[PDB]
């Protein structure tokens, strides 16, 4: 084998907001491009806690990894009820 | 080296659809009546697999419990991107 991985570490400074929304948008498309099942890998990622659920195609794997699966899931739950007509406090 | 498709097909017969959406609506209402934060308790339920995360005020705790955490979580994931302008199956 040859695990060649050098993540230079971009580390974007916090300034953006609602980033989780762009993160999953990106992650979703990443698997669409790679021919995988985005939903299946995302659901598996949050409730199993392992970065390898998201294929290393795009910075998406890093983006999702820089957010807590707890945090992301809260956002999922909030949005679910929000567009369902509920304003979350 | 463990190339195994795991489509369990353990699909239990349920006659409802979009019920999860109605269920979380119920659960959300349940915590507001109890003076808690609906999101905090729901997020814990799905990723911990512990029914005790939902307070026992209303039938909501029973309703959510009839649904698998995975089932709801995938629905959350799809819906998140769906109303975001993405069409998911």
């Amino acid at each position: 084998m040859g695990f060649t991985d050098e993540t230079v570490r971009f580390d974007f400074d916090d300034n953006r907001k609602k980033a989780i929304s762009e993160t999953l948008e990106t992650v979703y498309r990443a698997l669409e491009e790679k021919g995988y099942n985005p939903i299946n890998q995302i659901v598996g990622y949050l409730l199993s806690g392992d970065p390898a659920y998201i294929p290393r195609y795009q910075d998406a794997r890093n983006l999702i990894r820089r957010h807590e699966r707890d945090e992301i899931m809260e956002e999922l739950t909030k949005y679910y009820l929000a567009n369902h007509g509920i304003d979350i406090k």
